[PDB]
């Protein structure tokens, strides 16, 4: 599934997204956009670490998900990464919670650091009404 910018803002704000850990509704709204473009089913594999990262938040299987075919991975989320994939974003959620509770934050998404930190990322999240 795409989600529509605003569609998508209403939907995490319901998930409980909005401060989690301290990371304000349009931080998150900036990571998906630049990890998936708001796509759900979107995965990328990574040639030079065999790991792949899956869904709308491109979490990698390394040490998230379980996808049986990652060397040496670890699945802290306690997910298959086909749950990673659905249109229903739950799963998804959950696991970023779990991914930001550990001490880099958000700071664990490299693409964060490069087009949403220190910019104003108010621009996700207007006239969505959260
Ligand atoms: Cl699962
Ligand atoms: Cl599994
Ligand atoms: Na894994």
């Amino acid at each position: 599934k795409v989600f529509e910018r605003c569609e998508l803002a209403r939907t995490l704000k319901r998930l409980g997204m909005d401060g989690y850990r301290g990371i304000s509704l349009a931080n998150w709204m900036c990571l998906a956009k630049w990890e998936s473009g708001y796509n759900t089913r979107a995965t990328n594999y990574n040639a030079g670490d065999r790991s792949t990262d899956y869904g709308i938040f491109q979490i990698n299987s390394r040490f998230w998900c379980n996808d049986g075919k990652t060397p040496g991975a670890v699945n802290a989320c306690h997910l298959s990464c086909s749950a990673l994939l659905q249109d229903n974003i739950a799963d998804a959620v959950a696991c970023a919670k779990r991914v930001v509770r550990d001490p880099q934050g958000i700071r664990a998404w490299v693409a964060w650091r490069n087009r949403c930190q220190n910019r104003d990322v108010r621009q996700y999240v207007q006239g969505c009404g959260v």
